[PDB]
C-alpha cells in the first residue's frame, strides 16, 4: 500500500541509475550470456534504465530478473514488464539476504539505494557473491546526504518549542550505520570476498516540487518522532509537523513551487574472483 509513496521517490532515484550502470562496466562486458538482476528493484527504475541503455543491443543477448521483498512493488514491476513488452525480463518476490537463485549464473547484480535496508548486510553480500558467475560484478548505491531532511529541519524550527531534530549523520546512521561512507562500504565488500572493489561518492542537483517534497517527508515523520522525540513530545507536537512543513514550503518556495535539491549517494562495485 506504500506503493503510492514510492511513485514520488522514483522521480529522484531515476537520477542515479545511469551512473550505477556505467560504474558496473555492463556496457563493455564480454561476459556472455548477460544475465542481470535488479535486486531490491522497488518500482524498477534500474530496469527502466537498463532497457534504455541496452536498446541498441540484440534483445536476445541479455535477460533481466527484478526482485523485491514487497509483493506490491514486484507486482508493479510485473505490470511494467507486460505493458512495455520486456520479453527478456521477469519479476519475482525475493529476499536479498537469501535469494534462492542458482549459484554462479548471474553476470551482474544491481542494487540501487537498498543495502542500508537489509537487516543482515553481510548475508546479502555473500548471497550476491554466490549467485554471481566468476568475473561477475555487484554494483550498489546508498544514500549519504538527502537534502529534504534539512527543509524539514527548518520547518520544525518554526514550531513553538525547542524540539530535537537529527543531523544527516544521525539520520543516515539510524539503521546500518557506516553505509553513508564510501570507505566503510569498500571495506565491507572486501571483507565479504569481493575483489577489485571500488567506492566513490556522486551528487545530483535537481529541483523537486513543494508538493513532492511534502509527500516525501510525510511517511518519514513518525519514524523521526519515535526515535528522537520523547513520548511526551510525540503526543504534544507530532500533529504540528506536517502543517508547519506545508507553511514553510510555500513561504520559502511558493513563487515557483520548485525546491532546489542536492542529494549525494555512495556508489560501489565489487567483482567475484576469476
Ligand atoms: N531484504 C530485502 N530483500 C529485497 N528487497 C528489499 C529488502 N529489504 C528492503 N527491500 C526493498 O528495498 C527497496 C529500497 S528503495 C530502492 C528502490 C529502487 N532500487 C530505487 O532505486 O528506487 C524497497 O523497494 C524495499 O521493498
Amino acid at each position: 500500500g506504500i506503493l503510492e509513496t514510492y511513485m514520488i521517490a522514483e522521480k529522484i532515484t531515476r537520477y542515479f541509475t545511469r551512473d550505477l550502470i556505467e560504474l558496473s562496466g555492463l556496457l563493455e562486458s564480454e561476459l556472455s550470456p548477460l544475465k542481470l538482476l535488479d535486486l531490491a528493484c522497488g518500482t524498477g527504475v534500474v530496469s527502466e534504465r537498463l532497457h534504455e541503455m541496452l536498446a541498441s543491443k540484440a534483445p536476445a543477448s541479455w535477460e533481466l530478473i527484478c526482485g523485491d521483498i514487497s509483493a506490491e512493488l514486484t507486482g508493479h514491476v510485473k505490470r511494467k514488464i507486460i505493458e512495455e513488452g520486456w520479453t527478456n525480463s521477469s519479476a519475482r518476490v525475493m529476499d536479498a539476504q537469501n535469494t534462492e537463485l542458482a549459484t554462479a549464473e548471474l553476470t551482474h547484480v544491481f542494487a540501487a539505494l537498498a543495502w542500508t535496508s537489509f537487516p543482515d548486510t553481510y548475508a546479502a553480500l555473500k548471497d550476491s557473491l554466490r549467485i554471481l558467475r566468476p568475473g561477475g560484478t555487484l554494483t550498489i548505491s546508498t544514500w549519504q546526504k538527502t537534502e529534504w531532511l534539512g527543509v524539514l529541519e527548518a520547518a520544525v524550527k518554526t514550531i513553538p518549542t525547542r524540539l530535537p531534530f537529527p543531523t544527516t549523520k544521525e539520520f543516515m546512521s539510524c539503521m546500518n550505520p557506516g553505509w553513508d561512507d564510501e570507505n566503510y562500504v569498500r571495506g565491507r565488500l572486501e571483507e565479504a570476498g569481493f575483489v577489485h572493489v571500488y567506492s566513490t561518492t556522486i551528487s545530483k542537483e535537481f529541483q523537486i516540487s513543494t508538493a513532492d517534497l511534502y509527500k516525501i517527508a510525510a511517511p518519514v515523520i513518525p519514524i523521526i518522532v519515535s526515535k528522537w522525540w520523547t513520548t511526551e513530545q510525540k503526543e504534544a507536537h507530532e500533529h504540528e509537523i506536517l502543517p508547519a512543513l506545508a507553511k514553510h514550503l510555500e513561504a520559502t518556495y511558493g513563487e515557483t513551487g520548485l525546491v532546489p535539491q542536492k542529494w549525494t549517494a555512495v556508489f560501489a562495485k565489487g567483482e567475484k574472483e576469476k
